[PDB]
């Protein structure tokens, strides 16, 4: 597995879209306060246009995948894991407060 604060620390653009077509769009960057917990500072919209900021992080916490957790300006509180496919791809998994289910993506930028 990567090593968490080696690896997600910097600027990645992502997009979350549920089941439905809910889609959340926009930028974030982490930083470790620890190297178990990554933080994650974000801004972005929904599709119809919304903007939404909040906070998140990533999370050493069971044996066997890292935690995520994402909070928006909207309400929407977002909860699952994820998976790092390449140095500038991660996949992610969770469930939303408003009881939808996304998928989505980061993806590293430069700077």
């Amino acid at each position: 597995m990567v090593d968490a604060a080696q690896y997600f620390p910097g600027t990645w653009e992502f997009r979350f879209r549920s089941s439905d077509g809910k889609e959340y769009r926009g930028t974030v960057e982490m930083q470790p306060r620890t190297p178990t917990e990554i933080e994650i500072r974000f801004k972005g919209q929904s599709s119809d246009g919304r903007p939404v900021e909040g906070r998140g992080s990533i999370e050493v916490r069971s044996p066997y995948e890292y935690r995520f957790e994402m909070q928006s300006s909207d309400g929407a509180r977002w909860e699952g894991t994820l998976q790092v496919r390449s140095p500038d791809s991660v996949e992610v998994r969770f469930k939303s407060s408003d009881g939808r289910e996304y998928s989505g993506e980061f993806r590293r930028q430069e700077g």
